[PDB]
């Protein structure tokens, strides 16, 4: 399959998803002097207190926790975003070095990590059928810097050697992902795509200007989990980032001044 390494990775991609070169990819550079401020754009509206999270696994590109969508538990609205989208799943993407890692950039500048919180809009009835639509999910994406320990990232971390190989699972009950979030919700936001094949052009990207800092203690955890199965010689599972694709014919807009 597709991965991250010299032979199968992003400029591989095309060749099974021709997609990839298509008009809204992401992920994308913010250049923050051509961003514009929309005064129309809403806040954000995050409702995650009755959040149930199920499961974490290895997927052998990234690792990811999963909810209960079966319901309007965990919901982001407003900002914007017409109608609601429920929470799915959270899953990272990181570097081998704490100046790399990040999938966007901000005036090219990457961080050493991102995070993605993936909804979808419940008009559409699974996540299945809102994947075929434009308007069909909503990522937000926060940026994660090496600095300080981050509280709420720990019970994530501690569990990640029960899943250090692809096709690893573990219960993963009572997360509360309101510990994840930044102070300030503003953010750029602009059209875009899934980041992972099939880069289907399905997102409306939210990505908040406060990074989160986390300790160099928490990110070298994430670097020890493996792209491999089991009983496989190992890769380390770093540097699962896709490069920045071309902006095209889109705006990014701002929420703030
Ligand atoms: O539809 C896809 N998957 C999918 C669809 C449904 S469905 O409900 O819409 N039938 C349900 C589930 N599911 O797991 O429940 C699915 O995983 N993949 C996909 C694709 F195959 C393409 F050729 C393509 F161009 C593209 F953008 C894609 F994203
Ligand atoms: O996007 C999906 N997962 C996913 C997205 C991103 S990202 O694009 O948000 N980056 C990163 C990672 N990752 O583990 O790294 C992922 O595993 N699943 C998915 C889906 F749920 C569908 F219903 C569907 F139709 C389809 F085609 C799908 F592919
Ligand atoms: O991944 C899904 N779709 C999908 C993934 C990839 S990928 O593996 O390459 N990323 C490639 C294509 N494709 O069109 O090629 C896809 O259609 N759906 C999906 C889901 F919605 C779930 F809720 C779930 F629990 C699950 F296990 C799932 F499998
Ligand atoms: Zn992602």
């Amino acid at each position: 399959h597709w991965g991250y390494g010299k032979h199968n990775g992003p400029e591989h991609w095309h060749k099974d998803f021709p997609i990839a070169k298509g008009e809204r990819q992401s992920p994308v550079d913010i250049d923050t002097h051509t961003a514009k401020y929309d005064p129309s754009l809403k806040p954000l509206s995050v409702s995650y207190d009755q959040a149930t999270s199920l499961r974490i696994l290895n997927n052998g590109h990234s690792f990811q926790v999963t909810f209960d969508d079966s319901q309007d538990k965990a919901v982001l609205k407003g900002g914007p975003l017409d109608g609601t989208y429920r929470l799915l799943q959270f899953h990272f993407h990181w570097g081998s070095l704490d100046g790399q890692g990040s999938e966007h950039t901000v005036d090219k500048k990457k961080y050493a990590a991102e995070l993605h919180l993936v909804h979808w809009n419940t008009k559409y009835g699974d996540v299945g059928k809102a994947v075929q639509q434009p308007d069909g999910l909503a990522v937000l994406g926060i940026f994660l810097k090496v600095g300080s320990a981050k509280p709420g990232l720990q019970k994530v971390v501690d569990v990640l050697d029960s899943i250090k190989t692809e096709g690893k699972s573990a219960d993963f009950t009572n997360f509360d992902p309101r510990g994840l979030l930044p102070e300030s919700l503003d953010y750029w936001t602009y059209p875009g795509s899934l980041t992972t094949p099939p880069l289907a052009e399905c997102v409306t990207w939210i990505v908040l200007k406060e990074p989160i800092s986390v300790s160099s203690e928490q990110v070298l955890k994430f670097r020890k989990l493996n792209f491999n199965g089991e009983g496989e010689p190992e890769e380390l599972m770093v540097d699962n980032w896709r490069p920045a694709q071309p902006l095209k014919n889109r705006q990014i807009k701002a929420s703030f001044k």
